[PDB]
């Protein structure tokens, strides 16, 4: 199916991991930041769930916006978050 | 009716029970100290999710977790249970969603 | 005006009553299970209204599931839900 | 501008008002031991509603009880009062709607 | 960008400011209402603050309905609701 | 990706700050007893959105103060700072969300 964004933060401002909800909150004991939109609940997971297999992630939890928009997040080491996501996105798209 | 998506994950990574409502938190068991399969059916409309819902437990051993609200009318409908039986029920609630008028 | 699905289900799952919020929770003291789902309150109103008139139905309250979509759901015995939604579903279309 | 939905029900059954938010729970009256008549205007425009709302209790003896939302911008206003005056009242409504822009 | 609607109503009905979020609740110790309506919280932010720089107006407040939609209201004497609406209006016109 | 829209108040009106989301509430200071300026960023897509926003600081001495949901999938970043540097996040910001894939 398709994805409405994959993309990959290798590091993050830490305001940003501050100010959103993105499972890094800072000083609670800087991990590249991964991210995968999708307009279906189903894909998001097929994606999540393919991304944390496919590299050293944690899937830290989702986005919803409304309107049918979830976002899967997931941290790690830039390498592995690209691995991810790349992972995550074909496999988001052999939903169908 | 129209079925947004319909899809089974045989084996779910611990860390996707962990993160996301798929009523399976792991540790949440009293042999806890291999997963379930997951199966979902996404419909933007609850009476196709309901119909999806009722047909995939009354066609497997499966369990109905919950539903799934993200908006814009989308709702999803997860079983959990053995891949074989989780398979068998997502192809029989996305054929009963089809019937939906 | 256009409903999105009006459905009678007969015998539903002790699941189905269980998980979801339709009105039967099972062990609350197995009726026919009758939903219609409009994009618009006000045609979910009047087929409500014209549910719990036309037969011996319970409206248990509704489903809001965002993007101006609601359901109404009624239960009862099954003669009683499939003639309920029938006329609902004349009700509703008939707004305008 | 444009208006989603205008409608009464002259006399709701009382089921619909014990379930719905209404504005007319049954047994909530200072002489309960017949409804009133039930208006609504639904647009999908918070301004259209409020202008729907306020056109219809200056137009007839109805009361507002309040609004609905469904979400995607959706919202329904709800007024209660006698038959006639709902009618008068939700065509009055109507209009005012109609002249928003 | 786009207005979904702009709207001055000078003397609201004592039911509206009561049963409707407008910031007047009627015995709080009748100010015209004004509204700015846009499918985007920029646009309407922008409408909000030239609203309130045009006219002796207050911002009230703004109402969330779904879909990206979003209310500024804004309340004063009837010509300076009407003066600020005008301005708003204008303003988020020219958002883009 | 597309941008819904993006924009500088250099001096927001005090009544703006006191009533909305935007992270400078009037008197929460410690020298209280002017305002910074307002950088915002509407997207369509919180992955542009969280893109936007750590393109912002990274561009300028702004402060990120959270981010505005209205549903439908829209999400608006909210950054403040001086008016100069506003308007470089902001820039940034758009430019970052435009690669977003």
């Amino acid at each position: 199916m398709e994805v409405v964004a994959v993309h990959v933060i290798p590091r993050p401002h830490v305001n940003v991991d501050a100010a959103l909800p993105l499972g890094r909150t800072p000083g609670m004991d800087a991990d590249a930041l991964g991210m995968i939109e999708v307009r279906g609940f189903v894909g998001m997971v097929e994606a999540a769930d393919a991304m944390v297999k496919a590299a050293k992630v944690e899937l830290i939890g989702y986005e919803k916006t409304g309107g049918g928009y979830v976002t899967a997040v997931v941290r790690g080491d830039v390498a592995a978050v690209k691995a991810a996501t790349e992972a995550g996105q074909r496999a988001a798209e052999r939903v169908g």
